[PDB]
């Protein structure tokens, strides 16, 4: 797992990559790590914002599938054609393996202009999978064809230009301090999990948990952002606003509609609360906690052209698909999909962004009741 350890890179807000090679001979193609969705997707034409893309025309072991996916967001999308080829990851394990693979022939608002990657890894779970669940999705795929074993593990930091490493097949015990927590995997579509209780400098929200995954609650290294419902936005957002009263800001800040700033040198950490997480446990009535900074949920804007001082966006935002468990919160944690075991660990990454006084913390155990009625049907 030497091997593997800080296999990605990406920019802030532009995702983490990972090199893998497609078709035979290899093409080299840099795909972004996405556990929010479960589609091997690659570019397969010359986009001007692609700096590769897939060229199956040079791919001896190439098959087409002869059907077609439309795959639409908001309002992003992308459209492909299904084939199978011979995928291999460099810095991964020394395997070759046959998986599905969407050539992306059209797209919007898809790929990023300025970034350095052409395709797209989902490695969520195959009910999510476009067009549907016969398309095996590409882990299903590695674990089916060979002994690499049912889990995979991320470790995202981000220092600009971030890094991460993710382990295939295993847990690298370097990349974490402490002890990994475990929370379920309700289901296997996306990663879903049940937040049982939310904290923010210690004091809970009192909210009804069940709104906390109205109607789902994911852990998505697609997103930057800490995503809440409606409400628990809302409450969060309060309370957020409450602890932090020390000073004021923007309404539109809050919202994600502005950026706030200070100059360098010159953030005031402290005048911000942490957030907890409390996390259905593995055994009944038994919780732990996740416990991220403000260094997490306010990210800087890298560079914001007409201002020179320094500004971050309020990362948590609202939401209607979910709560959305993205880098704000990953970055904090080693984050093992145990997918053998249908379940998420999560410990102290050791590489997030601490301080000398606050940390990032794994806790447990704790005693919550009624864990399932959070839960939403
Ligand atoms: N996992 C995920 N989360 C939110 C939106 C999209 C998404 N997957 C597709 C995607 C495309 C481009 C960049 C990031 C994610």
């Amino acid at each position: 797992f030497v091997e593997m350890v800080d296999n990605l890179r990406g920019k802030s807000g532009q995702g983490y990559y990972v090199e893998m090679t497609v078709g035979s001979p290899p093409q080299t193609l840099n795909i972004l790590v996405d556990t929010g969705s479960s589609n091997f997707a690659v570019g397969a034409a010359p986009h001007p914002f692609l700096h590769r893309y897939y060229q199956r025309q040079l791919s001896s072991t190439y098959r087409d599938l002869r059907k077609g996916v439309y795959v639409p967001y908001t309002q992003g999308k992308w459209e492909g054609e299904l084939g199978t080829d011979l995928v291999s990851i460099p810095h991964g394990p020394n395997v070759t393996v046959r998986a599905n693979i969407a050539a992306i022939t059209e797209s919007d608002k898809f790929f990023i202009n300025g970034s350095n990657w052409e395709g797209i890894l989902g490695l969520a779970y195959a009910e999510i999978a476009r067009p549907d669940d016969s398309l095996e999705p590409f882990f299903d795929s590695l674990v089916k064809q060979t002994h690499v074993p049912n889990l995979f593990s991320l470790q995202l930091c981000g220092a600009a230009s971030v890094g991460g490493s993710m382990i295939i097949g295993g847990i690298d015990h370097s990349l974490y301090t402490g002890s990994l927590w475990y929370t379920p995997i309700r289901r296997e579509w996306y990663y879903e999990v049940i937040i049982v209780r939310v904290e923010i400098n210690g004091q809970d929200l009192k909210m009804d948990c069940k709104e906390y995954n109205y109607d789902k609650s994911i852990v998505d290294s697609g997103t930057t952002n800490l995503r809440l419902p409606k409400k628990v936005f809302e409450a969060a957002v309060k309370s957020i606003k409450a602890a932090s009263s020390t000073e004021k800001f923007p309404d539109g800040f809050w919202l994600g509609e502005q950026l706030v700033c200070w100059q360098a040198g010159t953030t005031p950490w402290n005048i911000f609360p942490v957030i907890s997480l409390y996390l259905m446990g593995e055994v009944t009535n038994q919780s732990f906690r996740i416990t991220i900074l403000p260094q997490q949920y306010l990210r800087p804007v890298e560079d914001v052209a007409t201002s020179q001082d320094d500004c971050y966006k309020f990362a948590i935002s609202q939401s209607s698909t979910g709560t959305v468990m993205g880098a704000v919160i990953m970055e904090g944690f080693y984050v093992v999909f145990d997918r053998a075991r249908k379940r998420i660990g999560f410990a102290v990454s050791a590489c997030h962004v601490h301080d000398e006084f606050r940390t990032a913390a794994v806790e447990g155990p704790f005693v919550t009741l009624d864990m399932e009625d959070c839960g939403y049907n």
